[PDB]
């Protein structure tokens, strides 16, 4: 399936958007819709995934019929059907990934104003999620889509694209679980897991906070803070940026293994050691400027990167942070 051309469900004439672990992206017009443009979500045939799809469209009927207007920005889902026992979801047809974005732009950051609007909507979408007894858990740049990526293209002592209109949507809710419903040990694309999901102490709407937190920086400077495959590779990464692990966490985790003792189990001279040596530092440090509103989004990033997932910022709180101020005049 998925060639340019085809028609899905007698209605949907793909003519385009991103493969991904789920299946394919595709663009089509909707010949029942006045030739609406919609994005399709095709789901691979597979357990994990088939499962996902089921829970993402109730998610997206609660989402959609609660905020029927889209005031919390969560992408619009129009309907869904079954192509050669495919899952078919239909969307509003968004922009770029912010991740597709950046990498499009030589992965450079986004300009200081783009990223505040952008942090606000994000922390407004999922709050809203929040709300509803909802954790998103996969929240990562893939999954923040531009309503629309139009940009304007200019030199700068290195080529660089800024937005038109930086507006956002959330999307892919395969992930997102109820308050009551069973909690996965595993959530997250490692590089945005929280420390309590590593740990196994159980996670809720904070592990969003920590995903967006991840988010933020990596929008501020182009890459990830934490450039792992590995668990304890990523709990040494937080250590030189975030400094130590609370004492409270390392002794409740039955993650016994990333430990010796109450000291996490880490060689420094160890390849992966020197790695987090040379290009792991304190947070505060990967500045690029001393300016107000940069310290402004960095005292934000940190407290959304509090360990304690008790003790860390809600969104809620996110939002009457000082940084959004200029937002607000
Ligand atoms: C792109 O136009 C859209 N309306 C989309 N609507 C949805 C709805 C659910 C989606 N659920 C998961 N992923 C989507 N996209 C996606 C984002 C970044 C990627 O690589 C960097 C790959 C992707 F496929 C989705 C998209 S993309």
């Amino acid at each position: 399936i998925c060639q340019s051309g085809d028609v899905l469900s007698a209605r949907y004439e793909i003519v385009d958007l991103g493969e991904g672990a789920f299946g394919k992206v595709v663009e089509c017009i909707d010949h029942k819709a006045g030739g609406r443009h919609v994005a399709v979500k095709i789901v691979k045939n597979v357990d994990r995934y088939c499962e996902a799809a089921r829970s993402e469209i109730q998610v997206l009927e609660h989402l959609n019929t609660t905020d029927p207007n889209s005031t919390f920005r969560c992408v619009q889902m129009l309907e869904w059907f079954e192509h050669h026992g495919h899952i078919c979801i239909v969307f509003e047809l968004l922009g770029l990934s912010t991740y597709d974005f950046i990498k499009e732009n030589g992965f450079l950051p986004f300009r200081l104003d783009h990223i505040r609007k952008m942090a606000y909507q994000i922390c407004k979408s999922v709050n809203f999620l929040h709300s509803n007894k909802l954790t998103h858990t996969d929240l990562k740049p893939e999954n923040i889509l531009f309503v629309q990526s139009d940009y304007t293209e200019a030199y700068n002592p290195r080529d660089e694209r800024t937005l038109i209109n930086p507006d956002i949507k959330v999307v892919d809710f395969g992930s997102a679980t109820y308050d009551d419903e069973h909690h996965s040990t595993l959530v997250s694309t490692r590089h945005y897991r929280a420390p309590e999901v590593i740990l196994a102490l159980g996670w809720s709407q904070p592990c969003d906070v920590w995903s967006i937190g991840c988010i933020l920086i990596e929008y501020y400077l182009g890459f990830t803070v934490f450039p792992t495959h590995d668990s304890k590779e990523h709990l040494a990464m937080m250590e030189r940026i975030l400094g130590p692990l609370p004492k409270h966490m390392i002794q409740k985790t039955r993650k016994r293994k990333y430990f010796h003792h109450d000291r996490l189990d880490w060689d420094e001279h160890s390849s992966a050691g020197r790695y987090v040596s040379r290009a792991c530092k304190p947070l505060k440090e990967f500045m690029l400027s001393q300016d107000v509103e940069h310290e402004r989004l960095f005292d934000l990033i940190q407290k959304m990167l509090e360990y304690d997932p008790a003790k860390r910022i809600t969104l809620r709180e996110a939002l009457k942070h000082p940084f959004f101020d200029l937002l607000k005049k």
